[PDB]
């Protein structure tokens, strides 16, 4: 080989000066500052909506991969540092490449056989070498022993698609396509959506550090071949220094409860909490549907998109949990170091998103039973809560349109009361039929708690009226 060509290439790369942080900075969406407080009425409940500005920013050397069959993502590959790397759509610098040895971490292997030497690094060559050793490890230790996988849990509330790609990588968009996340329904304040990512790592494959940038090419590669491909200081080289292989699950939790503890119940499901027969957690969990994308779940190297109830969550967690080398698994994350100095490439990703949090107030009924031997009058008032879009509480006075009207037994009515009713007050008086005290208050309460039904029953006589206030808050 022509030593002088490999000498020039090597100096060409060591001479590259560039700002690492600017090349790896990815900014998503800028949005004008926001704040809304919107009450919305629904058939059985009144919902208070909040919408604010937040931003998610992550410094990440770990690149997650959705891609089932990408040939560019093998350990030791050379990727170009440009805008397509930021989107996990890397330009592959495919030239004549020097041999490389990898180190693989699997249980109960001699560390000499933890090394795999490849003549010509390519996705075809490394998987071919890794599979050769997985087959031997499987018979001596895989089928023979019980090896757990390394599990990892990341969760986040779904608010925007750009916000999800900051959390889960720019490639998340494809996986998001399948999960049929609908943010319109989240912004409408009606639904709450969590996204869960599950990794089960079977093994990692890594390369030693590179002592000279020229060490990765054969002597045939020339500086002009690199310049021919647009390689320069503005557009420099990086190499994949480790790849995690295994199985992973992207999972959507979609529900219509607006409860405080939707997050707590969702957390409880992920932790494996044996949730209790009539919590509110179980009420919302039995109104939650689950969509899941599964990568590398079975001997078939492919992607499964499934729909089901939350009972499906325990079973998806568990099938990949144990690693025999029956299945090689697929690349689930990888790391890149600069060729020039082996510094790890760390991406600074950020975006603005509209955060929508939500409150619910259930609607109530007020039942009135008048079976008394007297004319009775009801005085029922309340306030209905609304928000000026500045954002403060506004109370508007309301009254029952039958207030002050003489009522006789047997009277029965039901007054529906929306979830925005505040300060319910109720006064019942009855005619005694004699001067000096003609009306006699039978019942008077202020600021009654908004409750699902309330039954106020009056009976008895003009001189001896009785009252019953019955409540059943569920």
């Amino acid at each position: 080989g022509s030593h002088m060509a490999n000498k020039a290439v090597n100096d060409f790369i060591l001479a590259m000066n560039y700002d690492k942080k600017k090349l790896l900075t990815h900014q998503g969406e800028s949005i004008e500052n926001r704040f809304i407080k919107e009450g919305n009425q629904l058939p059985d409940e009144f919902v208070v909506i909040e919408r604010k500005k937040r931003s998610l920013s992550t410094n990440t050397s770990d690149i997650s991969v959705t891609a089932t069959n990408d040939s560019r993502l093998y350990p030791g590959a050379l990727l170009v540092v440009d805008e397509t790397l930021l989107e996990n759509n890397p330009t592959l610098l495919a030239v004549d490449r020097a041999p490389m040895t990898y180190s693989i971490d699997l249980p109960g292997l001699a560390s000499s056989d933890s090394f795999l030497q490849v003549e010509d690094p390519s996705n075809s060559s490394v998987r071919g070498a890794v599979n050769d050793l997985l087959a031997k490890w499987h018979q001596d230790y895989g089928q023979v022993n019980n090896v757990p996988a390394r599990m990892q849990y990341e969760k986040i509330t779904a608010h925007s698609m750009e916000q999800l790609k900051v959390k889960f990588g720019s490639d998340f968009e494809k996986t998001g396509n399948s999960l049929d996340i609908d943010f319109n329904s989240v912004h409408s304040g009606e639904k709450q959506i969590q996204i869960v990512n599950f990794k089960q790592i079977y093994y990692t494959v890594s390369v030693d550090a590179v002592k000279n940038p020229g060490d990765v090419f054969q002597d045939t590669v020339t500086v002009e071949d690199l310049k021919q491909r647009g390689i320069s200081a503005e557009r420099p080289l990086v190499y994949i220094s480790s790849v995690a292989y295994g199985r992973q699950v992207y999972l959507k939790l979609e529900t219509t409860s607006k409860s405080d503890e939707v997050e707590a119940a969702f957390e409880a499901l992920i932790k494996g909490v044996k949730v209790a027969p009539q919590t509110e957690w179980k009420q919302i969990l039995d109104n939650t549907e689950v969509k899941a994308v599964i990568l590398g779940g079975d001997p078939s190297s492919g992607a499964r998109v499934v729909t089901g109830k939350v009972d499906m969550v325990e079973d998806l967690i568990q099938e990949g949990s144990r690693f025999t080398a029956d299945h090689p698994g697929l690349p689930i994350s990888y790391t890149t170091s600069f060729l020039r100095d082996n510094v790890v490439a760390t991406f600074q990703n950020s975006t603005d998103y509209v955060e929508t949090k939500v409150t619910a107030y259930r609607n109530g009924d007020l039942l009135l039973d008048h079976s008394g031997a007297y004319v009775a009058q009801y005085y029922i008032t309340w306030d209905e809560l609304s928000y000026d879009h500045q954002g403060k509480e506004v109370l508007t006075p309301k009254a029952w349109d039958r207030n002050g009207q003489d009522l006789t037994a047997h009277f029965t009515t039901s007054i529906p009361l929306k979830g925005n009713v505040r300060n319910l007050s109720v006064k019942i008086r009855e005619c005694t039929g004699l001067a000096w005290e003609w009306w006699r208050t039978v019942y008077e309460k202020t600021d009654l708690p908004l409750v699902r039904k309330r039954t106020i029953s009056i009976w008895g006589t003009t001189l001896y009226p009785q009252v019953e206030d019955k409540v059943e808050n569920d």
